[PDB]
Order: C-alpha cells, then structure tokens, then sequence
C-alpha cells in the first residue's frame, strides 16, 4: 500500500530537486549585479519551482531512505543526495541567506522546513555515514535559520494566522521538533513562549475557512502547535474548549473536503494541499483525543486524503511541491 | 492641514517612483534569459521598492494632480508623469503581463490599485490634455486586468480574507469602482455575484485581528467591499448582525491602533499601515452608520490615524508605500 506512494514520491521529489524551469523567485537586492538565475543564487535548492519546495522535496528524499527505503530507488537518492548536499554547496547557500540585502529572505515557511530537513538529516545519520557528512555540511544553514528564530519572535507582538507559508504555528513546529532533538532550550523557551503569548486565550474557533489560496488550516496548524507547546493535560483542556462541537462534526467545514475549481492555477493548486494537510493535522490531533472523537478524526482524515491524493501528478503547479503533504499525511504515528 | 500632508506626500513619492533600489521582485519565468532587473522587466513601475508600491505611488501623484494641485509640484509632478506614461513603456509593461510565463503576478493587488490609477488619470483627462494621452497609453494595461478579472472570479469558490495584499476585498473595491465608471456591467456582475457568494453568510464576527504582517484589517475591508456591492438598507441590516457588539466597542481590538514593534522590518512596517487602513474603512464605514456609532467609528479613525501619522518617514520600507494609505484616510468624504 505505501509501496506505491513510495515509489511515486520518490520519482517526482527526484525530478522536483533539479526541474530547473518553470520557476518562481522572491527576491530582495541593493545591488543590480544581485539578479541571477536560480542554479548560482541557490546552488542546491535551484529546483522544484521555488526555494522552500525544493527544501522540502529534500526532505522527502531523506524520509524516504530514513524509513521507506525497502520501497525506493534507494541507490539513485543516495547519489542525487551525495551530489546535492555538498560543503560548496552549502556554503554557496549560506552566502545568500548572509548577505544583508537578503535579509528576511524565506521566513518562516522555508526556515521551518530547513529545520525540518536538518532534523531528518540527522536522524538519518545515526544509522547512515553519508547523512552526517551531509549533516555536517548543512549545519551552518540549519544554525543561520536557529539564530534568525531567535532574533525575530521576540518582536512578533502578534501571530500570523493565515493558511499559507506565513503560517507561524506551521514553521514554529517543525522549528520545534528541530529545538528539542538539538537540546537548543533558548530556541525551544522562545517558541513556547511566543506560541502561548499569542493563542492561550483563543476559544470557540469560527474557522472562517477555507481561503482561495490556503494549503494550511489556521485553526488545526493552531492546533498541533499547541499539542506539542501545552502539556497534555492542559492541551486537553485548551482544545476542548478550542473546538467544542468536533465531535457533532462542528464547523461543518473541517469535515467537508475542500473543492479545486482550477488545479492549472498557482493559487487554487493549493487547495489540494489543504485538504491533506487537513488530513495531516487530523490524525495528529486525533491522538490526544477520547475514542469515539479519535476515529471520527481519523475518519475524516482519510476522506480529505483520498480527496487529493489521486492529483498529486495533475500538474507541476502541484507536483513541484504535493507529495511531501502526502507523505506527512500518511506517516503520523497512530496511537 | 492638508497642505503640509500633500506637499509631504508629493515630495516622497517623487523620489519613489525612480529610486531603482533596493527592490524586491516575486518573477516567474519559464526561460533562464527571462531575468532582467526591474528597471528592463517593468519600464514604468521599476521603482518605489516594488511594482504594486510604485504603481500606487503613481495613483498619489496624479490624484495630489487632479484634487490638490494648488499644494503641489505640479510642473515637476507633470514632466514625471509625462516621461513614464508614455506609448513605449507601457507596451513594454503590457509585454510582461501577457507573458504566459507571468501569469498571476500581481494578482489581484496589483490588479485592483493599477485600475484605481487609470480610473484617477482618466478623471484628470477631463480637465488636464496630457493625462488624456496618459490614459489612452495605459488602456491596454488596464483592459488586460479587466480580462484577467472576469477569467479568473469565476473560479473562486472561495474569498481570501487575510489583511495582506492577497485580500481580494481591498482589490474588488477598487475594480468595482473601475467597472463603475467604464459602464463595464460584466465586470461590476462579477464582483457583486463573487461577493455575494462569499460573504453573505457571514456574522458575529470573531476578529482574531491583527497578524503580525497585515496592512488591512480583514473584517473592515470585507463590510467596505459589501457596502458599495449591496443596497444600502441591504447593508444596514447585514452589518448589524456582522459586528453586533460595536456600540459597545467589541471586538475590542478594532478600538485598540496596533502596536509596530520594529519599523525597520518590512513585514512588521505593515502594521502602521494597518492603523492607517483601519482609519480609511472606520471612516467609509460611518458614512452607513446611525449618529451613535457614526461619532464612535469617527472617533476611531482620528486615534488610528494619529497612531501612525508621524512615521510614515521614519523608514524606506514604510514611506515607498504608507503616503497612499495616509492620502486615502485623509480623503473620505464625511457624510
């Protein structure tokens, strides 16, 4: 069963990491010189449309091998990977993410989904000699982004809600996850602190959702964040007065699967993506709930999944980026 | 009053719309050779740090022309003019947009405030000769938006309310008043159906506002779009039930101006734009108001505005776009 998406992720995150055209960059300069094509700019994250979903096409690379790799071709991501992750490389990256005239450059969504490969890196090192070279050779990007966490949460008065790669709650968690596997307590300490600054007094969600270009939901990414902030005790709580009518299927909209008008449209492409990253946050938060609740969660999960999965391909408007929420989505620990 | 804000407002955006850098720019392209600097790419709107900022920077300029020009440079502010709209240039714009491979820039930001610039120049050609050959340089721009407009409302089964320039409200606005005054009845059926469709559902809003990078307050922008789309008893009853808890300065946060932690960061800049927008749509809102909440909204607006005011020049990354915000509050009529 995941022999199948296994093989199919593998096939298009490894045409996604050197698709050099079509493209799309975000690019700030103080210097005319300063305007390059994407393969000197990024000499490794070229690929895969734009920057952060060359990232975390990586990323699904690495999770790939780290867990999958009875079902992938295993050899072929070894060399792409090996090839890729390169101190020259990296150090090429790491000059563009410097220079000042860039600053600002990805925030959060790229940052938190470096953090995200980083982490997967490096779990893949303690069985893998080739992922801690590659580890050791990314660390000095995985550090900038660490340092740049720690420099701007302090001055977010406010969060940023919305269901795209603004997202906090969505970076903030893999910046987590990253936080706790390195022991960076300050990191860690800044992320809880903004995260409860901002939402412990949200309660009864109207979940004005979805937006025409969200891939993300705000109230479930919300959510997760949270179950990994709170400690369960009081996350249950907080979540049951967050959503309190789930268990009626209430806001009818969490439990309806969100509609593609135009998968050819950049924008709307997205929709895709939220209904499995939906899937995704579902069968996260369903671990934290009562049973009837747990498999009604996970129910729902598997009717936004099976809602997108089968137009992952229908485009490179999705594909450059769709495979990685469906891996997310598929691999959660159930318990 | 308004002579020292439009002297002010004049003298920035003259040095905005050709101060080439810094400069950022979100480019799509499908040829490698297909990345030039701005000043290449967008022979009119290269400057004012990117083209939707300077392309309302040039709606400033002609609109201080047309409603102010006793204020104003108004030979300096001529001769600008004159250079930029020219035939040449803005076929050269026109060649961008309707290059497949940028499909979307802009959208609908950049859509909705370069309609509102040709709706002002075209009011200026009734009483000034050379804004007449402006607008017949520009008519195939602002077609082209119009085409795009109809192309794409009818795929949007969904709004995107986020206060950024994503809102599709702040775009429609502007559009409809476009539409409005070409006697364009398909593009003013689309908007009024779209926002119909979107919103009329809506009620007791929560307002879970601001996130950290918005310049526009969601709900406001939304009842502003519904104000000039419904029929004013329509409208009356709709917003009522919308933020029934107004009178009574709730949700409180519409009565509180945002905090602006650091203004030499872009995306938290927006936040003094925000309490600049709040001002606009406090005060077009009023106008459908009865005495009582006309006076508390009038009085929300000063506040807002007087938050925001005096930095609209503390820095680059506020004043190449926040004096367009500023001439807008400034300018509603109090009915």
């Amino acid at each position: 069963p995941m022999e199948k998406f296994i093989k199919q992720f593998s096939f298009i995150a490894l045409e996604n990491i050197f698709r050099e055209l079509p493209n799309k960059i975000t690019h700030s300069f103080n210097d005319i010189n300063d305007i390059k094509p994407p393969k000197l700019m990024y000499p490794i994250f070229y690929g895969s449309y734009d920057w952060h979903s060359s990232v975390h096409s990586h990323w699904l690379l690495v999770k790939i091998l780290k867990d999958f790799s009875h079902f992938a071709p295993k050899d072929e991501i070894i060399k792409a990977l090996d090839s890729q992750f390169s101190k020259e490389k990296a150090e090429g990256e790491l000059k563009y993410l410097q220079n000042p005239a860039h600053k600002g450059f990805e925030r959060p969504y790229g940052w938190g989904w470096f953090l995200k490969l980083t982490l997967e890196i490096n779990l893949l090192a303690k069985e893998n000699d080739k992922a801690e070279i590659w580890a050791k050779n990314l660390e000095g990007i995985a550090d900038f982004f660490v340092k740049e966490f720690k420099e701007f949460l302090p001055k977010m008065d406010y969060p940023i809600r919305v269901g795209t790669h603004f997202n906090s709650s969505f970076a903030l968690y893999f910046a987590l996850e990253y936080a706790r596997f390195k022991k960076d307590q300050e990191l860690e300490y800044c992320i809880i602190q903004s995260a409860k600054k901002w939402f412990l007094s949200d309660k009864n969600m109207q979940a004005l959702e979805p937006c025409g270009d969200e891939f993300l939901s705000p109230v479930l990414m919300e959510a997760v964040l949270l179950s990994a902030v709170l400690h369960k005790n009081d996350f249950v709580k907080f979540f049951k007065a967050y959503l309190p009518n789930l268990e009626a299927k209430e806001p009818a909209t969490l439990f309806t699967p969100v509609s593609v008008s135009d998968r050819s449209d950049g924008k709307i492409a997205h929709l895709d993506g939220l209904n499995l990253s939906r899937a995704w946050c579902f069968k996260i938060l369903s671990n934290f709930c009562d049973e009837n609740l747990k498999i009604l969660l996970r129910n729902n999960a598997t009717e936004h999944f099976d809602k997108a999965i089968a137009h992952i391909e229908d485009d490179y408007l999705g594909s450059h980026w769709l495979g990685s929420f469906a891996l997310l989505a598929l691999d959660v620990d159930i318990l």
